[PDB]
């Protein structure tokens, strides 16, 4: 999956900057990457305490937000060839739980890929 590399990434970066955006965000994030529609990967991105973690598999606990497309669809967002929001709104990216922690989410990491 393309977007193992991108969790791993998010993971590392986490072992900086994590404090300041377990402040900012204060949530639990849980993806459910596709190939085909069979589930290829379930990632967790927790940003509850201290410098976050990003783990493999459903969240410990209730995630706030549950993100669903395709391995392939990820890529295109991180790669900015496709804009969540309208990836959203077309039905290519799910979206279940608190919908506006994401783009909480999104855009206080956005600011941190500015560096």
């Amino acid at each position: 999956l393309q977007s193992t590399f991108v969790f791993e990434e998010i993971g590392r970066r986490l072992k900086d900057i994590g404090p300041e955006v377990v402040k900012k965000v204060n949530a639990v994030f849980e993806w459910h990457i596709t190939k085909g529609g069979n589930i290829g990967a379930k990632w967790t991105i927790d940003l509850k305490s201290g410098s976050g973690k990003v783990y493999q598999g459903p969240a410990k606990g209730a995630a706030d937000t549950t993100i669903i497309l395709s391995d392939e669809d990820f890529m295109e967002v991180v790669l900015g060839k496709l804009d969540p929001q309208k990836a959203f709104f077309s039905g290519r990216l799910k979206c279940r739980g608190n919908i506006m922690l994401s783009q909480k989410l999104q855009m206080i990491l956005k600011d941190y890929a500015k560096l």
